């Protein structure tokens, strides 16, 4: 639960968008434990993909500073780790 915590979830992701933009992207929200575009079955990466940052305290400014942001002209879909 502890990583799940600090996990933001972000989609509508323009084709050229990829790993290295959204690093340089998020990390304005605070240090980044990892990114990942996800893959299909085959491989084939996707138009989403999780970004894990460091500290819990990132994901509220993540959702607040990037939602809606538009990479590439695409206005990409940032949210949270929630439950119930």
């Amino acid at each position: 639960q502890e990583e799940a915590d600090r996990t933001v979830f972000v989609g509508n992701l323009e084709a050229r968008v990829r790993e290295e933009i959204l690093y340089e992207l998020f990390l304005q929200a605070g240090p980044l434990t990892k990114v990942t575009i996800c893959k299909d079955r085959e491989g084939k990466p996707k138009s989403f993909g999780f970004v894990c940052f460091k500290h819990p305290e990132s994901v509220s400014y993540a959702i607040a500073l990037l939602n809606g942001i538009r990479l590439y002209g695409r206005p990409i879909n940032v949210s949270g780790p929630s439950s119930g």
